[PDB]
């Protein structure tokens, strides 16, 4: 009854969620603990029915019971050669036993007899026997100790569960009517309420003072507590003089009406908590392979989701709200935007009742009361952040043993990921084992608290990324964990991270909602696009202006100094006289704040800089955290603090400082930074991140030059388009260098970044890029104010009007406006000395890098490909006329920070790049008619969750498979200066690159014996899309990369002075009707078709050959002749034929026969599945001397202790040839005999034969030493 004899029907496999296939067992008894599975099919989970009656849980238990009788799993133990020894299958173990311990808790063990067994099965055996082992980790200090990760059989078959139980968040109704993306979207802008105009903010009365002006006085925001239990004496922030459009029923966000067939998680956090079998379990076990009783159980601990949820910030109990409170609530609410910092509507995966609470109602604070001064008071909530099935299992995987603790960092979330869901690891789980691992304690800490100490100096690449938080942890980082590994002596956590929300940071002017549909949908939670969409016309000058100040200038005529359509040209100067009169004239107090009449405004960069959760030099510094990203939008690797992780307490105690104010009066005088009270401990968790990386070690404009240098996986063509002829030759997508015209440097705008003390040995002259604004071809050194916003009733803004002028004490009334403004306001604008005019930003640059490697950056489409809607490049695209409409720069609706036409060219949408016959797909900036456009995908289906397992390459480098690219971090551990610090190896198998679910061909990455990292690919294992409904329908098809891009509609572009002013849109709610042709291409398959792809390998992909000098871009970083960004563009261009020299290249491939399921890795070998494990040729001549052949007299008569060095525990060099048979003329020094056990009394000498491996000069066990193993006992004729 060899209960755990190797079952040949089982074969290795890799779990999708973590990419574990085998654990490399180190130490005295090396080998591997590899996952192993039954490969029976014809399972129909369809057989298990749901009789409406009882619930999801009732259905699940039934599925697990079904699968219990169908599927089979174990973890088999392999010897150092790769040969299987024993299986250990929990379901088929009849008599499982816990290990016997001492009084100290130390297990009872003899190296030969094995473990002492209690004969009692481990705790909760009946629930846990049926669970599937998905990960094995070995204790570093304690020997024979290992840890198994168990998940329900259901967690595996998650995607195959009933369509009505496991569904997508995007409702697709069975209608063959017509496709309108905006149909689900709330697009009707708010209107003036009339009911109460007493809710409109008041001007200040009065106040010698030198400067004065006729400009409309500041608006006072007064807040006074008074003596009332439920009411405030004054509460101006609550004042809402606007209201939702009334279509005989309000145009507002209602979860009841909108989510009729609402997305809900498989199980609530409490269900997973209660139902022992439905959760992940970690079982501590013992293992000595060459011993008799070789397997024994230890400690069985269930990973309670409630243990993580307990340690969430108190901010998270009320996530439909934020520290800004009621002013921001009404403002977002009215603007048909999601409220809070983590709204169910945006991320329902984390809410127990999913989409059911997907609105702004009941935020935990009184809102919309009949009397506004009763608003903003703490009321009852029913919408906290939790950890449902979906998000929970996404956080199950990647476990590491550090000292007396075991940590679970989570997986890539693929186990529960749907096309419209983003389940991710919210934090770390830790089982703290005590008393020789006889006692345990389970706890969970969210990443948000562990990452609180994040500051710019920790990174060496892009700076000011939205990863900052505050006392109320409003930034909620989540991960698609690659792994946690030791890179040398440093603990690295890698994968992809969810940055702060950057694309919804700007806020619209209450009327501009229907013109800016794409942007509205991003705030609405409908368009799950994390990238910044460039639709700036409609933006309000500031996102922080309260509703009371929105109707000071309704007609617009006054250019409302308070609230107006964001335009950096009509912004005020920083001259003392301007500031003195418009700002310092009004002074804020204890009970008063002012809506200043100083004209503030700026583009993307500026809006983000002031209202995003940017990183600074101080932690918990973000006064503004807009929201959190939908999908992981950043590459991320971080050196963690082992001592903190192991040291930190289980329960984290927050203080009143982590809680939102109980009323708008307390809230009014909130200090952003508060000192933790001595009874709390929350503060101690903030600095677990010592350092971090986010990609290559480049910043701002310099970074863009690299973005171009890298190619697109689908094409093999770079974003640069630099290889060539003609003067109408394609321009780069990300760079500004040699694009447009070279403008001249002067006019530093704010923060007194003056200098001028040290002038460089060159002219710094900045290129405008594409979509620039020039006075004349001759005059390209600034733009006179005369190319001004002439907005209301075509009556231009007059800069010298009484209100737009200030006069100091003495006279001569001068205007507040600027005389000249920068030569670009396009998405590709990069003005170093004009933040307010810059659109290009690091938060976008970061996303763009991840997204260019995933190759999923969207393109704006005007003309489809169809016979009557074409784009003839030769005629409609003039690369030299970027200044005009012939440059086809949208200037509205495109991805911010890039030139759409160059991206389209790169993608081969128009041109020979992808299709040999020009697909003629593009954007025509038309001077004859109103333009109707929509963003579309590239045609690739890679997601930012397509994160493979972590591979340590050496004591200073590591990497992982991110989509089709294998990224390696060379300059993270010991960062070499002048080196870029990234190596990218692209996949070659096109059938995978373009595939519908491409990451389903991925079967893990592994570092090979040769030294290079390799990745398993199996295109036969590519999962096809859900089902060919009808013939194959007639509407949109949800794919992993599928997005719900809304139509943008702009007026006809000008023939001359096109991008002098911002591009003006018009209503587009209706516009979908004619885009039938284009709207068709919102579905991946259709673009794949037009590009000549989709319809018609299998092996291992090795990375590019890198050397110590590889990555040395120092020559390109020199600021000798040109500014850093220019010198790098020149350098990259010179190195275009040898991209390999930098670290960019095509990963070489080796063909393999049959389906690849995983690898079995022992310190000696990596065998794909169980490829030919052979006996070691080096040791084949070494063997123990048979019992009879022993001398007996020589020092075996006298005590055993005399045969080995007590300090070292090795048999003295002299007796070694007495016990082992060696080939004639063998080096005695290349073999050793460790004493495993001895009995002076019983005259027994237990040994293990070790041999110095010729490759690594370490001793390996001579597995062929005995019939049993490298172990044997020597005893006199007994």
């Amino acid at each position: 009854k060899h209960q755990q004899a190797v079952d040949e029907t089982l074969t290795p496999w890799t779990w999708n969620n973590n990419n574990f296939s085998s654990l490399k067992i180190t130490g005295e008894n090396p080998g591997s603990f590899g996952l192993v599975r039954s490969q029976n099919d014809n399972l129909n989970i369809s057989s298990v029915t749901k009789n409406s009656s009882d619930d999801n849980l009732k259905y699940l238990n039934a599925v697990e019971k079904y699968l219990d009788g169908q599927q089979n799993f174990a973890i088999r133990r392999y010897d150092n050669n790769g040969r299987a020894l024993y299986d250990i299958n929990l379901a088929k173990m009849e008599n499982p036993s816990t290990v016997q311990r001492g009084l100290n808790g130390e297990p009872i063990f003899d190296p030969f007899k094995g473990f002492g067994l209690t004969g009692n099965a481990p705790t909760d055996w009946n629930e846990i026997k049926g669970k599937v082992p998905v990960e094995v980790v070995q204790s570093p200090h304690s020997p024979n100790l290992y840890f198994v990760l168990l998940v329900p059989k259901v967690a595996l078959e998650y995607h195959n569960l009933n369509n009505q139980v496991v569904k997508e968040s995007l409702e697709v109704k069975a209608t063959q009517s017509s496709f309108n993306p905006t149909q689900r979207l709330q697009k009707d802008s708010p209107v003036k309420d009339s009911s109460k105009q007493g809710e409109k903010l008041s001007e200040t009365t009065a106040s010698s003072g030198m400067a004065t002006s006729t400009r409309a006085k500041a608006l006072k925001v007064e807040v006074e507590r008074g003596s009332q239990s439920d009411s405030l004496l004054k509460n101006d922030f609550a004042k809402k003089p606007l209201k939702h459009k009334n279509s005989s029923g309000e145009v507002k966000l209602e979860a009841e009406k909108e989510f009729t067939e609402a997305w809900k998680p498989l199980l609530t956090t409490d269900q997973i908590a209660r139902e022992k079998g439905m959760g992940a379990t970690v079982v501590s076990f013992y293992d000595a392979p060459y011993s008799e009783n070789h397997t024994a159980f230890g400690l069985v601990d269930h990973i309670d989701p409630k243990k993580m949820v307990e340690n969430y910030p108190p901010s998270w109990k009320t996530p439909k709200w934020n520290h800004h409170g009621i002013w921001d609530y009404n403002a977002r609410n009215l603007l048909l935007q999601t409220t809070g910092f983590f709204n169910p509507r945006r991320h329902p995966e984390w809410f127990d009742e999913g989409q059911a609470k997907a609105d702004n109602t009941s935020p935990g604070f009184k809102v919309g009361d009949t009397d506004h001064k009763k608003d903003g008071f703490k009321k009852n909530s029913s919408s906290p952040i939790a950890l449902p099935f979906e998000a929970y299992f996404a956080n199950i995987g990647n476990m590491v043993a550090i000292g007396n603790s075991v940590f679970i960092f989570g997986g890539n979330g693929h186990a529960t990921k749907m096309f419209t869901t983003n389940p991710l690891s919210i934090g770390v789980f830790r089982i703290k084992y005590t008393d020789n691992f006889s006692k345990s304690s389970v706890t969970g800490w969210p990443y948000a608290v562990l990452f609180g100490g994040l500051i710019n100096p920790q990174t060496n690449g892009l700076k000011d990324l939205p990863l900052g938080t505050n006392r109320w942890f409003e930034y909620v980082p989540r991960m698609a964990v690659s792994g946690v590994k030791w890179v040398g002596n440093q603990l690295v956590l890698a994968g992809t991270l969810t940055m702060g929300d950057t694309a919804t940071v700007p806020r619209l002017k209450y009327d501009q909602l229907e013109k800016h549909l794409n942007l509205v949908a991003q705030g609405q939670g409908l368009l799950r696009e994390d990238l910044q969409i460039f639709t700036p016309y409609g933006w309000a000058n500031r996102p922080d202006i309260p509703v009371g100040a929105w109707l000071q200038d309704e007609m617009g005529s006054k250019f409302g100094p308070h609230y107006f359509l964001n335009n950096p040209d009509i912004q005020d100067n920083v001259n003392n006289d301007t500031v003195e009169a418009l700002i310092s004239s009004y002074k804020n107090t204890d009970k008063l704040k002012h809506v200043y009449p100083y004209r503030y405004s700026g583009l993307y960069a500026w809006q983000l800089f002031n209202w995003s959760n940017k990183l600074t030099n101080t932690p918990l510094s973000a006064n503004f955290v807009n929201e959190n990203s939908y999908a992981p939008n950043s590459l991320f690797a971080a050196i963690l603090n082992e001592d903190l992780l192991t040291g930190l307490s289980d329960k984290i105690f927050y203080g009143k400082e982590n809680e939102f104010a109980e009323n708008e009066a307390d809230r009014f005088n909130q200090l952003l930074s508060l000192n933790p009270n001595p009874n709390t401990n929350w503060a101690r968790y903030l600095n677990v991140v010592q350092r971090f990386t986010t990609g290559p070690n480049l910043d701002s404009s310099t970074f863009d030059q690299f973005l171009d240098f890298l190619p697109w996986i689908g094409n093999g063509k770079p974003f640069s388009n630099s290889p060539s002829a003609s003067s109408s030759t394609p321009l780069p997508t990300f760079s500004n260098i040699n694009v447009g015209v070279k403008s001249m440097i002067t006019q530093h705008l704010n923060k007194e970044n003056t200098r001028w003390v040290f002038i460089p040995n060159f002219s710094p002259d900045i290129w405008t890029g594409a979509g620039y604004r020039v006075q004349s071809a001759n005059q390209k050194n600034g733009i006179p104010f005369e190319q001004v916003k002439p907005s209301n009733n075509s009556t231009p803004f007059d800069p010298n009007s009484d209100d737009n002028k200030v006069t100091p004490s003495g006279g001569s009334s001068k205007p507040t406006t600027y005389p000249a403004l920068p030569n670009s306001i396009s998405p590709t604008s990069d003005w170093i000395n004009a933040l307010t005019f810059t659109n290009k930003n690091n938060p976008q640059r970061n996303q763009l890098l991840l997204r260019s490697l995933l190759g999923t950056i969207p393109v704006l489409i005007n003309k489809s490909g169809d016979s009557n809607d074409q784009f003839n490049k030769d005629s409609e695209q003039k690369w030299d006329k970027t200044e005009t409409n012939e440059g086809n720069l949208p200037g509205f609706g495109e991805v911010n920070g890039l030139y759409n036409a160059a991206l389209l060219h790169t993608y081969g949408f128009f041109g020979t790049n992808t299709n040999s016959t020009d697909p003629k797909i593009g954007f025509k900036a038309d001077s004859s008619s109103s333009s109707s456009s929509t963003l579309v995908g590239s045609g690739l289906n890679w997601t930012s969750q397509d994160v493979g397992n972590l591979v340590v390459i050496n004591d200073t480098s590591f990497g992982f498979q991110l989509g089709g690219w294998f990224i390696t971090f060379t300059d993270f551990i010991r960062p070499r200066t002048g080196y870029l610090g990234i190596t990218l190896s692209s996949l070659q198998d096109q059938t995978i690159i373009w595939a519908d679910q491409p990451w389903t061909s991925f079967k893990g990455s592994y570092l090979d014996s040769d030294g290079t990292p390799k990745s398993l690919w199996d295109p036969t294992a590519l999962k096809s899309l859900p089902n060919s409904s009808t013939t194959y329908d007639t509407n949109p098809t949800l794919s992993p990369s599928f997005q719900l891009y809304q139509p943008n509609k702009v007026k006809a572009y000008q023939t001359t002075n096109t991008y002098n002013k911002l591009i003006e849109p018009v209503d587009a709610t209706s516009a979908a009707t004619n885009m039938t042709s284009l709207l068709k291409l919102l579905t991946t398959k259709n673009i794949k078709a037009k590009l000549g792809k989709g319809t018609a390998g299998g092996g291992v992909s090795q990375t590019i050959n890198t050397i110590t000098t590889t990555g040395n871009i120092s020559e390109g970083l020199k600021e000798e002749t040109s500014i850093q960004a220019e010198t790098l563009k020149k350098f990259f261009d010179s190195k275009q034929n040898n991209k390999s020299e930098i670290g960019i290249g095509d990963s070489t491939f080796t063909k393999m026969d049959g389906k690849l399921t995983g690898v079995v890795s022992t310190p000696l070998v990596n065998l794909i599945n169980g490829q030919g494990a052979t006996s070691d040729s080096d040791t084949e001549k070494i063997s123990f001397k048979p019992g009879n052949q022993i001398d007996f007299n020589r020092l075996f008569t006298l005590p055993v202790t005399e045969l080995f060095d007590p300090n070292t525990m090795f048999v003295y060099d002299q007796y070694v040839p007495l016990l082992v048979n060696l080939p004639s003329g063998f080096d005695q020094a290349s073999i050793r005999l460790k004493v495993i056990s001895y009995s002076v009394e019983n005259q027994t000498l237990g040994v293990r034969l070790e041999f110095k491996d010729p490759q690594t000069q370490q001793f390996i066990p001579v597995l062929n030493a005995s019939s049993t193993g490298p172990q044997t006992v020597f005893q006199p004729f007994n």
